[PDB]
């Protein structure tokens, strides 16, 4: 039995919404967001982790292209291989590709492994969000409606399961009979509901939200 609604922000496991700017680092923000929650659950401290560290260091060897895109899963593996990721405070976000400047003296978190959920299973995603924590996911954000979203439960008739934008599911619930996934984006506070978007849930893997979900563990 799972709770009807979940919001990890109530549990103090979600940091301030970030602004990626003109740099395509959504994948990096998605990954650090997921790990930030695990760090809070393990140490009791909520700390924004360095998305820049991922953009600059989890590069070619991880199939990523910095400001031109990347994978949340390979980002997690980089953190594992590297034995750490720096804090955002020590390695600030500059919205541009830079030479890797990771330094263990600024390490704020570690990762031991990550898990990728089965393709398109929203019930499994619900279970992970309820029992494990925020989950990194990709969504189809190639439609105007996504950019113009302001409030309520987002539903786009033209959405597909071909995902291109990395975000973070930090909860789920329902608005007047309409089920949704609570998603943290990285487009600043002017986007949607002050940085968040509630996307249609249990509507046939709408916009591919449950297509490629993953979460790290410490
Ligand atoms: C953001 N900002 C942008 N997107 C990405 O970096 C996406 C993130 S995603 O959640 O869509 C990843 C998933 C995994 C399976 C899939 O098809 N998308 N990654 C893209 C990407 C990855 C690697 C690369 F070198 C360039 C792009 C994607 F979608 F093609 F995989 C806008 C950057």
């Amino acid at each position: 039995i799972l709770p009807d609604s979940v919001d990890w922000r109530e549990k103090g496991c979600v940091t301030e919404v970030k602004y990626q700017g003109s740099c395509g680092a959504c994948w990096a923000f998605s990954a650090v967001g997921a790990l930030e929650a695990q760090l809070k659950l393990k140490t009791g401290k909520l700390v924004s982790l360095s998305a820049q560290n991922l953009v600059d260091c989890s590069t070619e060897k991880y199939g990523n292209k910095g400001c031109n895109g990347g994978f949340m899963t390979t980002a997690f593996q980089y953190i594992i291989d590297n034995k750490g990721i720096d804090s955002d405070a020590s390695y600030p976000y500059k919205a541009m590709d830079q030479k890797c400047q990771y330094d263990s003296k600024y390490r704020a978190a570690t990762c031991s492994k990550y898990t990728e959920l089965p393709y398109g299973r929203e019930d499994v995603l619900k279970e992970a969000v309820a029992n494990k924590g925020p989950v990194s996911v990709g969504v189809d954000a190639r439609h105007p409606s996504f950019f113009l979203y302001r409030s309520g439960v987002y539903y786009e008739p033209s959405c597909t399961q071909n995902v291109n934008h990395g975000v973070l599911v930090v909860g789920y619930g329902d608005l007047n009979g309409k089920e949704y996934w609570l998603v943290k984006n990285s487009w600043g506070h002017n986007f949607g509901e002050e940085g968040y978007i509630r996307m249609a849930r249990n509507k046939g893997n709408h916009c591919g939200i449950a297509s490629f979900p993953s979460y790290p563990e410490i």
